[PDB]
């Protein structure tokens, strides 16, 4: 310490150990003149405090931690963001799924189906646990729309739907169906449920996360999912309640074994023999938890909970005008590689509430009126809408007075500092609203 | 330390090493006798705890840290505000928005069409995120009033709307149309309904981030967003569903092509051809979203989380007659322009709650009653009321103890000391209802 | 300090004292080339930052912490999990119970009543506190379909049952009899309720945490709980509310004493004597609270709080290539053993909400309407349908912002650093999103 | 530090400086040989994490801080509890009260009130800020049953409930009466209505707190709250509703003056005098509030917050075994006085809910059916059931991640260390699911 602590400014006098310098955005003589340009994830600051020059001016002026001793700062900073659930960026608006996307009649007699990836993108916003999905489904409805139907394509057969329920509850061992003729609506888990043909691929998606279905070992670029992958756990068939009930009158066999073949509007469940109780629709659920876990999806994939969040990732902060640059940092002027000197999560949690609006709805299309864009399939005990789960989660923003450690300092730090917040791919981050940084240098060994 | 801890009082006897003096406003003799014109943003206090002195005549003594060494002190503190969601002081009850403000038959047959900007102001008061979307609307209305419609202003074309739905989920990529007849009411984002001729600016207000449409480069002074600005996304119209069930029964075409013109009441749609399945109405919302990404407002602009408290902004304490003024700041006498010790967020935060009222309002003005000040054309399915989101946010105060680094201070704390809280701006915030401060001197160094 | 600072690097030049190394997953160079095969859990990380170097050639430069003092560094991580309530993994999906089988009419004419042991097992997924407790009755019934009935086994005697209510509130003390008719459903902790010849066993699942009935001396192998267990407080049998209401027309006694004996579809309520008031069922809350305590469960068991998460487990951090081990630990190459540097919370906390659906149903299966796969016999008073719980919890998972503390540091830092995170048990934990740490070295002694 | 850090172990080689030793519990070696007639707040641990030696082996070996200087050692732990709200070892489940036992009319022709304590007891569990209290009245009932009735009691007389409002809102000061005719029905703090000869104890019982019901005086062994103290604050006679309405037709005085006097089904309201308006009821929050406050109750008594938790209470960690014992602590080997090295509060909480049940059940016995074992008096206004408080409290455990300070240990650590927590009153605590103890010893002076 003794002669090795002296902080000194132009002619403001000197001033003695620890002291503090700021690091802040909205000063209003700075934006106008520096940062105009600029965003709050990656800006420019003057750290000189004093009213009577110019920022420029300024810019030329220095604080100098004494010379004689190996200076560090304590680095406590103030990120706050605003980023939404889904959007381009975060890569949580885009997924690519494979469909029905024409049905014609080959030309001898035998048909022809070709199928197609498509990339289907979502409105920007921040959503709900279950709304994002409903979102993904009518995504897949609108193209249907476009190009699907007018082309001999019937809804009967829309390939890909991400419901959320266990579709084999009130299955019977036996009659091979589900007895109380309805898949019982409760909600377990986000689901994907595909048709021959067809799947969906992640690749390129954090919206994996947002269902819950994460691959047994990540670090493998690549995630498609697709029908032949599902095997084992084709959702059974609903079993004729009618049928069944209609009889009971008059070797005197039951009208059980008839499994429900469509449903009012007739709409085909594309059941696979006129025989087996199971339609050709699978559900990626029923696989991995009913499947032969040593070969099914049970395999190589993994069943988690939902997370809206989509993926807590962080931050890096970088203050390559002020603070040496650690271990082993080279040193730039590539923004996009500067210096690193503090890590952090990204400020978003996922915040949980009760839905009382679970079963209010199936008490209102049960008394029928109008539809929205979202059940457009009522009478279908599959392309009718997933049920919604109690307990929903939203995305929320959330300040974040965060504290990195402390760190060593160059004793000549310049009149304009400079801020930079960069995310895991390296790049300024739009949805940043405040960065603040305190430093407080203090001797830390001599020279 | 030996002979460098000594800290002195009048009489009272030596006191060895780190002890405490104490920063409080709600101390009695005090308030009556020196802070009486001041507020709790900005006090006095006397720090000597001594019961036998005038307060007056203690502002003489003085607590005298040991001369020969450079002493530093832990600031702790106790920040609590009250400060309301909306309010002049934060800029959150302004917002410039241009409206028709006459409409008259020109002098020969074609017709005038004159617009505004006004400044509409909110009642002052602490709200949610979407009752307070209505204030504005609401405030829209009001004005329509005291001028618009008593000069051939039609609501059928009142200008300016915040609403909060994808006005364009129900649409047909044929029919060119809204299908279901009805922009499907669930609400996904703030948005702004705009019509020809006029739009709205912020560039006075932190309303803008209630609303959550950031200007994707800030630092840029001005807010600005216009009709011509929201190109490509005007609202489809709403396909005439009676014209088309009323049909089936007799080359043979349908009553599809009508898009409906008007709703009960007959307000007009405003739709640009007789031709055309477009309004004239034009969302950001679907701008952003769908309208060119290279071009459209998705361009310029930035779709992030509302947030209500408008933008979580900082604080700065200083203790101008107790600590040495930090690096690079000048000493003065302006109340606003004091050295800082300490800077911190504004104690507010933004609590979120599920919202069950979503829905159980769709099911009371189905069954006709009276409206409010926000519905006055519940028969409109466009000047309607936006639908109130799941998961509303308010603005909460909340205490915040605090805790800024260890700082240098004299070595000669006067008897009376200064506190001053202040904004980014730098003035005092009328709304914080206490402050206090724990200082913990300690030795450093040694002179 | 002095000499012994210098921190050095390949040429990049010398930094003195602290600094920071960061030990990072989401690392992009990394992931293609090393960690494939791996897992967020258990990875390795090149923590040499330059951009010119292959990871490979990296793997071979180090850090050098100086020669001349011993260093240690601060550890803090972030660690963010997802795994869900119930799984196999962490043992919440399997559950060993004894049910009837068989039931067939002995060779002579005495009867024969066979009962076994049968593992089942739920759907992985995250659950609430109740449906978990559900999907195990149901996985009981389930089973009673593919043997139980169709072997004589008529559901007037399926062995277990988990439900939650006081199974003796309306009880009367003269009349030994439920008087009400009805057991008050309202729910008062999970439990266990049990018939002659079974019980359920917990010997290998955390589940028994959920329901809430711990061992009083846990570090004892094995859970079974049977009949003969829960002695004293079975079930009270229903009184006659018919039999009673019918009479009073015409020594001249009452109605009372005609305990029912079954419900609407004649199910059994199998009473000891057509005598006793008791039923045969037996309740574990009812032995626990109201059975002998000095003899009862009440005895070697003990009653508590559910908790979803079915117990706060730990997880132990490993970085045994940049730190070194700890006390007694040996240093090995078995990733099933490297020495730990840091213990923590497995990242799982349980969320409470207000249950409004606790009576809302008891208000529409009073107005009869189809069934679930879970109230498979809505009349009868028993194997109905627990009561909801006001107040569920759900699991749910949190990102751990957590902070080991300074630890001794290897002064050869390898290129190339091993994560590896693991479980009381000692393995992977498949759960796991994201891991990252930071160190900064800092020096302790001196050699 | 120099020659004084080296920590050895046996031939494992010389670690230096701090370092990291674990006390826990859930290790698996462990468990099977030592601690198995122990529980989880009172265990043995064997520190020597080396996968080599026997755990008896172990317990030989010792870990050496070096013998030249006094180590000291942080000590983290994580503590985690699932005590249920009520139950007999927190004094939660008992409570006494003095009721009406007999009613016969004695030999002249005067009568007699024979009146008794009683203890009674709940089911424990974990309850409800209010079913708690209902758990209360039902056993004042069920003893009514047993005993009371059969032996002259009528409902008309039982002596003590448990109710939650204020007994005189509706009373009009100059008619003497709660004018319209019923006690309005809103929630304001637990009470405690009385009779002539009787009270209730709590001497023995945190149950007070949670009626918030503190003695102004806390350290006087005794709690006895009888009628004789309630005074002034009779609750008022509701008037009556009809006699009132059924007249003006035809000095000429009204229906006014008459106060009800019983309630379908005739129940006594026990008025004072065929003439006063005040019924013998008295209401604890009535004489509280409303009766001199330098004489009634609200002088030795004081009114609060409930609490479910019924106390926040604390435990005391001890490491005997491996932790010097602290100033004047005596080293024993009783287990119920080891030393204390870190005290810490009970891991519970207290979560509050919004009340929505709170309206909608006077929206169904308004619209007759059944009863609860709770409102076995319905038509009473006075016995019927307190009404449900909006915003409820629920006893919520949660993992306490503390931290206690650094302590002084010995320097010849055992292989096998002894973790104990306990309670103020000193005795290992059942509710403990997971005690974990961290220690890093270092350095701190020199012998």
């Amino acid at each position: 310490t003794g002669g090795r602590n002296s902080i000194r400014y132009s002619e403001l006098a000197p001033l003695f150990d620890t002291t503090r310098v700021y690091l802040v955005d909205n000063k209003s003589t700075d934006v106008a003149s520096l940062n105009y340009q600029n965003d709050h994830s990656n800006f420019l600051t003057t750290v000189i405090q004093n009213n009577d020059y110019s920022p420029g001016e300024a810019s030329t002026q220095t604080i100098n931690l004494d010379d004689r001793s190996h200076w560090g700062g304590d680095l406590k900073t103030i990120l706050h963001t605003n980023m939404p659930n889904v959007n381009e960026f975060m890569f949580t608006n885009k997924f690519k799924a494979r469909v029905m996307v024409s049905r014609s009649l080959t030309k001898d007699k035998q048909v022809e189906l070709k199928y197609e990836w498509v990339e289907f993108t979502l409105p920007e916003g921040n959503y709900s646990e279950t709304m994002t999905i409903d979102l993904m489904n009518n995504a897949i409805v609108e193209h249907y729309l476009k190009v699907g139907r007018q082309n001999g394509v019937l809804e009967s057969d829309i390939g890909v739907k991400f419901d959320t329920r266990n579709f084999r509850l009130g299955f019977d061992p036996v009659t091979g169906l589900v007895m109380p003729g309805v898949y019982t609506n409760e909600a377990f888990h986000p689901d994907i449920i595909l048709l021959p043909g067809c799947g969906v691929d992640f690749t390129h998606s954090r919206l994996s996360n947002l269902l819950g279905i994460r691959k047994r070992q990540p670090f493998q670029e690549g995630f498609r999912i697709t029908y032949d992958d599902l095997e084992g756990g084709n959702i059974p068939a609903l079993l004729d309640v009618d049928a069944y009930q209609a009889s009971l009158k008059d070797p005197q066999k039951k009208p059980v074994i008839k499994p429900l073949t469509e449903d009012s509007k007739k709409r085909s469940y594309n059941l696979i023999s006129n025989d087996s109780t199971f339609t050709q629709y699978r559900s990626w659920y029923l696989a991995y938890n009913y499947g032969d876990p040593q070969t099914g999806i049970r395999s190589w994939t993994l069943l988690c909970t939902p997370d809206v969040t989509c993926g807590s990732e962080q931050v890096y902060w970088s203050l390559p005008d002020m603070m040496q640059d650690p271990v082993t940092f080279r040193s730039t002027s590539q923004i996009s590689n500067f210096p690193v000197v503090g890590a952090e999560l990204l400020p978003v949690h996922s915040k949980s509430f009760y839905n009382d609006q679970a079963v209010y709805s199936q008490l209102i299309r049960q008394f029928t009126s109008l539809t929205h864009v979202f059940n457009r399939f009522p009478e279908n005990q599959i392309l009718a809408r997933p049920p919604a789960p109690t307990i929903t989660t939203v995305s929320e923003n959330v300040p974040a007075l965060t504290d990195h450690g402390t760190l060593p300092l160059r004793n000549s730090i310049g009149g304009v500092q400079r801020v930079t917040i960069t995310d895991a791919r390296r790049r300024t981050c739009p949805y940043v609203y405040k960065a603040l940084g305190i430093v407080s240098p203090r001797v830390l060994s001599s020279r």
